[PDB]
């Protein structure tokens, strides 16, 4: 009956070269949610990104995919949140997560960036507030700390992308349930999912 999320953001590097790289996982969630719910995203330069508004259980969800550099994602998030008066606590940020494997996704309230550039800037531009929700989509991590950025800015191989594509799908279904049954039941379901 009741839930705190008014803005779902899917983080991304801009353009066709990046559309299918791992660092765009967040956007994949927002893109798919929006296709399912028939909304076409509008490029609004004042919000440095692609935005839209959805009705899910007669509840209003705004969605955003920044067109900024990943590390300036906070410009878009803040400009939009502040225009519509959305507090951080009411924002969910969907984003690639190194500390989880492909095929897994998790909700979380709060925490750090884990060296994710988008999250850092989002914390920062939200006036150093980390209390926004996150949708952590596992992308695995590479062998070495130094290989991370290439991994993250690279395309997953086919087999691994199916696990990612299924975590995306389930994340979306659990966002639909979030709006209908709340955070707890949405979470209960998502956290039993491991892509087969």
């Amino acid at each position: 009956v009741s839930q705190p999320i008014k803005l779902l953001v899917g983080l991304a590097n801009p353009g066709p070269e990046y559309a299918k790289t791992r660092n765009n996982a967040g956007a994949w969630v927002v893109e798919e949610l929006a296709r399912i719910h028939n909304v076409t995203l509008k490029n609004e330069p004042k919000f440095f990104g692609l935005t839209g508004r959805l009705l899910i259980n007669s509840q209003e969800l705004r969605v955003l995919i920044p067109t900024t550099f990943m590390n300036l994602s906070g410009k878009a998030i803040a400009a939009l949140a502040n225009f519509y008066q959305i507090k951080p606590e009411e924002i969910m940020v969907a984003h690639d997560e190194l500390d989880l494997p492909p095929g897994v996704a998790k909700f979380k309230q709060g925490g750090g960036h884990g060296g994710h550039n988008g999250l850092k800037d989002t914390i920062s531009k939200l006036g150093n507030n980390k209390e926004f929700y996150r949708l952590r989509l596992g992308i695995g991590h590479p062998g070495h700390k130094d290989k991370v950025a290439g991994y993250v800015l690279g395309k997953a191989p086919a087999k691994e992308q199916e696990c990612l594509d299924a975590a995306v799908d389930e994340s979306v279904r659990c966002l639909e349930i979030l709006m209908k049954d709340g955070l707890t039941k949405a979470q209960n379901r998502l956290h039993t999912f491991k892509a087969e």
